[PDB]
Order: C-alpha cells, then structure tokens, then sequence
C-alpha cells in the first residue's frame, strides 16, 4: 500500500493599497489698507482797505478897512 496524496498550498493574501495623503488648502490673499484722503488747505482772508483821509478846510480871507473920509 501507499499514502494518500495532497493538494499543493498557497502563499498567504494581502491588504489593498491606499492613496497617498495631501496638505490642507489655505484661503486666498489681499492687498494692505490706505488711510482716507484729505482736502487741499486755503490762504487766510484779509480785511478790505481804506481811501486815504484829508485835511479839513478854510474859509475865505477878507480885505482890510478904511478910515471914514471927512470935509475939507
């Protein structure tokens, strides 16, 4: 008599694969702020002027008197 015979064996399984991970997204950027503007300045005023003054006046001269006249 002999042995009975066997079937031949297999090399163990395996877990599947994964995809490769990634870094997180970030929000966009923005450009800096700039204070308001202003309005432009202005030269200060000035009080209007004057027509120049005058002397006062004079009244007029008169001729000297006479001697009343008289008889020969």
């Amino acid at each position: 008599p002999t042995a009975s015979p066997t079937a031949s064996p297999t090399a163990s399984p395996t877990a599947s694969p994964t995809a490769s991970p990634t870094a997180s997204p970030t929000a966009s950027p923005t450009a800096s702020p700039t204070a308001s503007p202003t309005a432009s300045p202005t030269a200060s005023p000035t009080a209007s002027p004057t027509a120049s003054p005058t002397a006062s006046p004079t009244a007029s001269p008169t001729a000297s008197p006479t001697a009343s006249p008289t008889a020969s």
